């Protein structure tokens, strides 16, 4: 079962997606995505160059927030450091599929499709 999710990015980590077809793990190890995708959930944190990408990921891999985004853990992230002291499995990227661009910003203004 799989969810789509939205995430603003660089052009960096949407061709890394791309060619792996699999979630990049981010510089902190955990990737916030929003769900369910909406390009305006966080176009205004956005920095100007980022992409709005869409894409499906399974449904087990979205870890719960008690907020109104989702969360990607990777096997870096201090969740899964935690996960491995409590012999706990890795945390893993999960695949991606169906990427699509869905919106672009540029020069402080959000752009869809
Ligand atoms: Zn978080
Ligand atoms: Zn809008
Ligand atoms: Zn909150
Ligand atoms: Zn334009
Ligand atoms: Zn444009």
């Amino acid at each position: 079962s799989t969810a789509t999710v939205g995430r603003w990015m660089g052009p960096a980590e949407y061709q890394q997606m791309l060619d792996t077809g699999t979630v990049v793990q981010s510089s902190t190890g955990t990737t916030h995505v929003a769900y369910p995708a909406d390009i305006d959930a966080f176009g205004k944190q956005a920095k100007n160059g980022a992409m709005y990408v869409e894409f499906d990921v399974p449904e087990k891999s979205l870890v719960p927030t008690n907020e109104g985004w989702a969360k990607i853990v990777g096997p870096d992230s201090i969740e899964g450091r935690l996960a491995k002291r409590k012999g706990l499995p890795v945390p893993e990227m999960p695949t991606a599929e169906n990427i699509t661009v869905r919106g672009e910003k540029i020069n402080g203004e959000v752009e869809a499709k």
